[PDB]
């Protein structure tokens, strides 16, 4: 048909030694029977740190999508077939990035970022890159999620931190010689805010695609990705935050240009589940914080 459906979503599977009272396990099944993640060709993941949540959400998710990376930082063996960057060991926390597929993934690398701030700083933040074949098409999908807004930076400001970030991402795109006839996409929560900003010219939003040399998507469905006013983890953690629009799926301008492509903010509401805090008792119906972005590409 010569369309792609690219989905990103960063679903906030926090490690249960730091974060215990999250629902991850549960999360993992209701995301993996959900409607919304059904019938895509890749999807990008965020914020996937729990060890044993993972493997069940990405287990869950092999009967859709049974072409699979690793997460991000984890490991450095053979499952990827290369590991660049800063990668270490012995930093507490892995990147929380994997990319599924239902193509073939011809190659896999991990590339771990040079430069983190705050408590981003212990965990191994990065983009996995993945060559997909679909029916004699190569597409080339690098899944990310970058610096935070962080209070704990210091003199080093998130902004400068993500400018780096999406450097050393352009930086791998322009050595890997990719044919400008195929598509080249990058998804994730790039954490940098559309809202307020989509009418500057100096914004860090304005920005993002220069340095990337990305070009600009449409945007449908909802006004933000990440909403305390409409979601209940955000509401619940920043009761009183504005909303932020956050996540996004864009093609590299130096390659394949798409005749369109789409990102449409999703709203899924998840059957009621519940935790026990601090002795009280809290229900939610979201899968996660932020909500998912599908992107429909045409070629
Ligand atoms: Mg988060």
């Amino acid at each position: 048909n010569d369309t792609l459906k690219v989905m990103t979503h960063n679903v906030y599977m926090l490690s249960t030694n730091l974060y215990p009272n999250w629902g991850q396990t549960e999360r993992a099944d209701l995301i993996g029977a959900a409607d919304y993640i059904k019938n895509q060709d890749v999807v990008i993941l965020n914020e996937v740190f729990d060890a044993s949540a993972s493997d069940r959400l990405l287990g869950n998710l092999k009967k859709e999508y049974p072409n699979q990376t690793a997460v991000l930082g984890r490991s450095s063996g053979s499952e990827w077939d290369k590991t660049l960057g800063n990668y270490s060991s012995s930093t507490p926390e892995d990147g929380g990035v994997a990319i599924v597929s239902k193509w073939p993934i011809a190659e896999k690398i991990q590339y771990v970022f040079a430069k983190g701030c705050g408590p981003d700083n212990l965990s191994n933040k990065g983009f996995v890159y993945t060559k997909i074949k679909k029916n004699d098409r190569f597409v080339h999908v690098i899944g990310t999620h970058l610096q935070a807004e962080d209070s704990m930076c210091g003199k080093t400001s998130p902004a400068s931190v993500r400018t780096n970030q999406l450097k050393e991402i352009q930086d791998f795109i322009k050595n890997k010689n990719i044919p400008n006839n195929e598509y080249v996409l990058i998804g994730g929560d790039m954490n940098v805010n559309k809202i307020n900003a989509e009418n500057n010219n100096d914004s860090e939003y304005a920005s993002m695609f220069k340095t990337l040399n990305a070009s600009v998507p449409s945007y449908t469905g909802h006004t933000a990705t990440w909403d305390a006013t409409t979601n209940s983890i955000a509401k619940y953690n920043f009761p009183d935050s504005p909303a932020e629009y956050l996540d996004y799926i864009i093609a590299s301008k130096d390659h394949a240009n798409p005749s369109y492509i789409e990102n449409k903010v999703l709203q899924p509401k998840s059957p009621q589940w519940t935790v026990t805090s601090w002795f009280q008792k809290y229900t939610y119906n979201d899968y996660s914080d932020h909500y998912p972005v599908e992107a429909t590409i045409s070629m």
